[PDB]
């Protein structure tokens, strides 16, 4: 299975794509409260997660298996949604971001 580590690494490399870039954008780099205005992202949200920190655990080699590479993009998502409105735009781009995610890790090599 370093082959579907490899596998997860082109999902990670689609998801930062400029084809996806209209609604992938919010999750490239951590979420920034104090720049957004937000003075309680961090008394909700325990464990930050986004597609810039799964890329430095996959350089680094820190997953075991596919299986912590989905839990951490899905602790991306799961975020968006605990924090959000179900009607906001943002989670409209997760849900947009997400579906792509879910298609390609369905599609991993056993
Ligand atoms: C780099 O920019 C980023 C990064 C991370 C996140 C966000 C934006 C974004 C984001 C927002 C909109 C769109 Cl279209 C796209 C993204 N959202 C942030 C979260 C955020 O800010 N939510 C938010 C929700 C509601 C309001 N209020 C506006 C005033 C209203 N009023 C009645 C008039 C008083 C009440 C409701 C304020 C803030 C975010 N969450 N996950 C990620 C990733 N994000």
């Amino acid at each position: 299975s370093m082959e579907q580590l490899k596998h997860c690494n082109g999902i990670l490399k689609e998801l930062l794509s400029k084809k996806h870039a209209a609604y992938a954008w919010p999750f490239y780099k951590p979420v920034d409260a104090s720049a957004l205005g937000l003075h309680d992202y961090h008394d909700i949200i325990k464990h930050p997660m986004d597609l810039s920190t799964v890329k430095r655990k996959m350089e680094n080699r820190d997953y075991r298996d596919a299986q912590e590479f989905a839990a951490d993009v899905r602790l991306m998502f799961s975020n968006c949604y605990k924090y959000n409105p179900p009607d906001h735009d943002v989670v409209a781009m997760a849900r947009k971001l997400q579906d792509v995610f879910e298609f390609r890790y369905a599609k991993m090599p056993d």
